[PDB]
């Protein structure tokens, strides 16, 4: 069992989301990403397609890092 999936991670994890205003209730993993995304775009997201996709990409990758700890739901 890997300690970065315990409650205090996790709750780490929800608290930053909530604090950041990206994390909300009966949200789906997808929204969740969604919302990450438009929170990192800026200056750079904007001007070079590379950071856009890394944006888009570590946005997906937390929202399902918030999933495991049972921040969201699946998509069906
Ligand atoms: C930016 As949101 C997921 O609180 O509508
Ligand atoms: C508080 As809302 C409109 O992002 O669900
Ligand atoms: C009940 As809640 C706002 O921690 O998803
Ligand atoms: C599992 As909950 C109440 O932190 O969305
Ligand atoms: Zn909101
Ligand atoms: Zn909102
Ligand atoms: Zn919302
Ligand atoms: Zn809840
Ligand atoms: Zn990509
Ligand atoms: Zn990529
Ligand atoms: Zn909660």
């Amino acid at each position: 069992l890997s300690p970065q999936y315990n409650w205090v991670a996790c709750g780490i994890l929800e608290g930053g989301l909530k604090a950041a205003g990206v994390l909300e209730e009966g949200q789906y993993n997808r929204e969740l990403a969604e919302a990450i995304a438009a929170k990192g775009e800026g200056f750079w997201t904007t001007q070079f397609p590379q950071i856009g996709d890394w944006n888009e990409d570590q946005a997906a990758a937390l929202a399902d890092r918030a999933q495991t700890c049972g921040l969201v739901k699946a998509d069906t």
